[PDB]
């Protein structure tokens, strides 16, 4: 029940303070890199559950859903991925992501497009060029369900989840859009970047549409 409070590595928060800042044109590649995260997650699950199947039962399909929260100003990317433990949420630092986080600010130096993020194994942080801030609800089976929180800043929290929706098993995403960044909610744009950008994904891409029932 505790917030516990930890603080990036000095790359990350670098990494993040630039993509926030950035007025970079091309701000949709955020979705196809957490697509294929997304995707990413997806076949680690599979890969556990080729060996054992039971590894599936605490979510047997195989997903990504996106769920535009209008009232929130918020977008939802949720897999039914392997997901992350309390001590992976944690471990963001320590990683190959501390390796991908310098070389791609070097590279961005050199005139890189941001669009190469993903080719750095840091396109995680894209979120941040059409969000402010970010939840990242996760669960895998070895654990509860955590949220880690990040705002772009020297600092994240991780909580023990009471608040949202059970996943069952794996990640939702929670982007806080930016003011200037709201037609990632609708319906017709999602659809656009999607089949842009993700047209080679093994698992259903899901949107969940609310509308208002007519006469
Ligand atoms: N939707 C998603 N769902 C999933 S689920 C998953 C599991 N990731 C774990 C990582 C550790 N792995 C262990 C491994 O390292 C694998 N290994 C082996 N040999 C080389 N490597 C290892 C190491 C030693 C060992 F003995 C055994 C091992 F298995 C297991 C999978 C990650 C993941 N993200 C994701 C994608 C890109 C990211 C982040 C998250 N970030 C991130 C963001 C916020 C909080 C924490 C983190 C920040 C950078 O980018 C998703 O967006
Ligand atoms: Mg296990």
């Amino acid at each position: 029940a505790k917030v516990e409070t930890h603080e990036f590595t000095a790359e990350i928060s670098q990494l993040m303070s630039l993509i926030i800042n950035t007025v970079y044109s091309n701000k949709e590649i955020f979705l196809r890199e957490l697509i294929s995260n997304a995707s990413d997650a997806l076949d680690k699950i599979r890969y556990q559950a080729l060996s054992d199947p039971s590894q599936l039962e605490s979510e047997p399909e195989l997903f990504i859903r996106i769920i535009p929260q209008k009232d929130q100003k918020v977008l939802e990317i949720r897999d039914s991925g392997i997901g992350m433990t309390k001590a992976d949420l944690v471990n963001n630092l320590g990683t190959i992501a501390k390796s991908g986080t310098k070389s791609f600010m070097e590279a961005l130096s050199a005139g890189a497009d941001v669009s190469m993020i993903g080719q750095f194994g840091v396109g995680f942080y894209s979120l941040f060029l059409v969000a402010d801030h970010v939840q990242v609800i996760s669960k895998h089976n070895d654990d509860e369900q955590y949220v880690w929180e990040s705002n772009a800043g020297g600092k994240f929290t991780v909580t023990l989840d009471e608040t949202n929706e059970r996943l069952g098993r794996g990640t939702m995403l929670r982007l806080f859009l930016k003011e200037d960044q709201l037609e990632y909610l609708e319906e017709k744009r999602i659809k656009e970047v999607v089949k842009k950008h993700s047209e080679f994904v093994a698992y259903p891409i899901q949107l969940v549409v609310t509308k208002e029932v007519e006469k």
